[PDB]
């Protein structure tokens, strides 16, 4: 058995993102996956880092370091509820996909929020404690990324670059540091400007390829797989 | 005379993060300069983009596409009053550096919601109207970041990969987008590791350099200067 949390970011049910995350709930769940949502917008979830994320009395009162205070929070069970309900929600999943659209060639603040706070030391990485010492070896993430911008203005010579110049920040830096093993991005390029066929044929291509997804093996998360040559 | 707008990042007066928000400060203010800092934490900044942003009748309320309203809304006058009077600040400034640590690889959530709400199209760029025709053209910007990670670690052959590759989607997918001329990152490696003197070094580096900052020259925010290729 296998079990999948879906972190999803997108204000609106009826969009194209939110529909990529409910063909991924229906086909999990019809191959028997056990599913989890992580409806960010719907549970107004918290991004910003601030003392109110540890429950009871600080590390250090006089100055906040984030970082120190919730890795003790972590030690110590002193974690808000909804960092550690999080926390639980990963600790379970055997895989994680994180559904959003672009923002500024990055993850929407709310999703940059739950990286932020839920990724903990302790919880996902020590110091030291990280890349292949992180604390997730054994799950895998999946981006599934929605763009403004079309596939053309995504390569080397297009206006933005190649779209593996953008995923370093958050497949390496992220979720390579905390010992995921990294699935290949699904990214579906500009749907606002695809017709109604190719809308189509994105959503299918994604519930095709969550057919076979456990038989996928992780991308090399390589400073050389983003940007080599 | 010139403006500059220091958007701040950070919880703690008394951090290093702080300490180089304040050197700027009285570094610019003897200049003669006009200063004015956002500090994102003491304000409450509200990070997530929602409809919330909006407060006239929608273009379309059966289907809320962020994008599209906020654009609208800002045509309008119709955004929100946080988002209006950051705008304000970024308008009249010649320079906006952006003061913050480093979480996973990227800015701290609650100054991607900045990014995410304040930079809205008829603002900061248009369709067409981006990169070197951005509306922000004229204007410099500056990121002065600090990391957990060492120098050494933040280089070609390091765990981290070279610095310049994290700076990707926030100089150039961001940035650069909305028409800033970039210039040179300011980066100060490590102080929480680094000795009482390295730090004092970090920071009358910054001091020093703020001295003659009307005389850099932007760089050239292009994949070549972030990859090499
Ligand atoms: C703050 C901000 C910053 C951004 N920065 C960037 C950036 O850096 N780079 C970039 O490339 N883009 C950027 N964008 C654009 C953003 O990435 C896109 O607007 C987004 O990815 C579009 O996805 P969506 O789900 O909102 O589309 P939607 O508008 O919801 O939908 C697209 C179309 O698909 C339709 N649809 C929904 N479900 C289905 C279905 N099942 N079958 C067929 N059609 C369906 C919808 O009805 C709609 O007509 C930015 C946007 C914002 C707001
Ligand atoms: C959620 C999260 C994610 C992160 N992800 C990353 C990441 O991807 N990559 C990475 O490299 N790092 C990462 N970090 C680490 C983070 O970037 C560093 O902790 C941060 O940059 C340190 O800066 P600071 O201002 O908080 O340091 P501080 O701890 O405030 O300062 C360091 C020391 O300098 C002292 N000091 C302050 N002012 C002065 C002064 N004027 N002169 C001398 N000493 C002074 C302080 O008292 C303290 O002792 C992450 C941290 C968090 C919390
Ligand atoms: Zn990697
Ligand atoms: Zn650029």
């Amino acid at each position: 058995g296998k079990k999948v949390l879906i972190v999803y970011a997108h204000q609106e049910p009826k969009s194209f993102n939110g529909s990529l995350k409910n063909v991924a709930v229906d086909e999990l769940s019809r191959q028997g996956c056990t599913v989890t949502v992580s409806d960010l917008y719907a549970m107004n979830f918290e991004p910003r880092a601030t003392d109110k994320d540890i429950t009871g009395t600080l590390s250090n009162p006089e100055v906040f370091n984030y970082g120190v205070e919730t890795h003790e929070a972590y030690k110590q069970r002193s974690l808000a509820s909804d960092i550690t309900d999080e926390q639980k929600k990963v600790r379970e999943a055997d895989l994680v996909i994180f559904q959003f659209p672009l923002y500024w060639f990055s993850v929407p603040a709310i999703l940059k929020g739950w990286m932020d706070r839920v990724l903990c030391q302790g919880f996902a990485f020590d110091i030291p404690g990280f890349y292949d010492s992180g604390l997730l070896q054994g799950k895998l993430a999946l981006l599934s990324v929605t763009t403004g911008g079309t596939a053309e203005m995504y390569t080397k010579t297009g206006v933005n670059g190649d779209s593996r110049y953008f995923l370093w920040p958050l497949q390496h830096g992220t979720l390579h540091f905390c010992g995921f093993k990294v699935l290949a991005p699904q990214i579906s390029f500009a749907p606002e400007i695809a017709s109604e066929e190719e809308r189509k044929g994105m959503v299918a291509a994604w519930s095709q390829r969550l057919q076979t997804i456990w038989k996928e093996e992780p991308i090399p998360c390589t400073a050389h797989w983003h940007f080599g040559q």
